[PDB]
């Protein structure tokens, strides 16, 4: 984009994204858009899932980038890729917890999770088969950065999306990336927008670019 | 820490937490092996309510702000910087003069983030027309818009040293301000019986700024 644009993939686009995707995925999306579609100014809103859906319905955003599945009511969605889940612990408790990790052998009030309202918590404990709630610590986190920082202090473990690890969220925090126990875990990444939109061809070309980054 | 002793719940604003607390945790894990730290990232106003009601023990805010008359200790200074994309860097001349920029080109965080207050004050931004009406909601998406080429903004130095601008093709610019910085302080309750623990933590943060 540019500060000044002159006279489908051109113009302005208001995009919403969740706090568990925006810091890690939108960095590479901007560099692709800067080169492929130079005259596409891209404005960004980072908010939780239900708030972004409200902003889309009220016409304040043109398209969303969410983690699926979530209740989207009547909007149109397109999955563009999958984002694996991993577990992280510090190297102080690397001997206190065995790999392959198993939930029932862990001490309880050790699994830290984000505040409800972040779709990551419900997606993690569903993709990863975390059924024993007593594992979960009562103190819930309010951001993904502070969630990793508590795990870096050795207070337990958590589930981290792969795109955050690829972006370097765990850098210099002395952590180990452990495969999640049980069954395979991941989350769907898709674009959400209203059916009453003439920019369907603009959203789908962008959905192809996001599909290449995953 | 594991699953200057015991437990401690700390609150920090979103413009400091993703950058400063990474080093603080790695320091505490070695300097005080049994201090467990629970973290709460929220705005300045909501952090003061949680500290006042006992939900949190010690805060880390960007001073100056109204802090309930609580106990505060400034532990360091955080410089400000201006950032632009490389493909828009040839169009903006440095030293920066605000009146030469195009209008609505300075993106800023929305209300509630104290970074917008401290930046426009320390960097002496007076022409409110130069600010784009579209307010940003996170420090990460704010940078990504500037990387897209929409304009410029003020970024704390601790975010730049942490690597927020990596692989974004951004240029760092000195802002026109003789004291363009902000103060990082620890806020806790005067009634607290752990000021011997809070002050010792204030020195570890002072070695990080």
């Amino acid at each position: 984009g540019a500060m000044e644009l002159g006279s489908s993939m051109q113009g302005q686009l208001k995009l919403g994204c969740i706090p568990t995707i925006a810091p890690f995925l939108l960095c590479d999306l901007v560099q692709e858009i800067n080169q492929r579609f130079p005259q596409l100014n891209l404005l960004l809103r980072e908010d939780t899932t239900t708030n972004l859906l409200t902003a889309l319905r009220h016409g304040e955003l043109d398209v969303l980038i969410l983690a699926l599945p979530v209740e989207i009511d009547g909007m149109e969605s397109r999955v563009v890729g999958q984002d694996p889940f991993k577990m992280v612990i510090s190297r102080h408790q690397a001997g206190a917890i065995k790999v392959p990790i198993k939930y029932d052998d862990l001490p309880d009030e050790s699994v830290f999770l984000l505040e409800k309202g972040h779709c990551l918590t419900e997606h993690a404990v569903s993709a990863c088969k975390l059924t024993d709630k007593e594992k979960i610590n009562p103190f819930s986190a309010t951001s993904l950065h502070t969630l990793v920082q508590m795990v870096a202090n050795g207070l337990g473990t958590t589930f981290i999306p792969q795109m955050a690890i690829d972006h370097g969220l765990l850098d210099n925090q002395n952590l180990v990336v452990i495969e999640p126990p049980g069954q395979q875990a991941y989350r769907d990444i898709g674009l959400v927008w209203r059916p009453s939109s003439s920019r369907s061809k603009t959203f789908n070309q962008l959905a192809e670019v996001v599909s290449e980054l995953l």
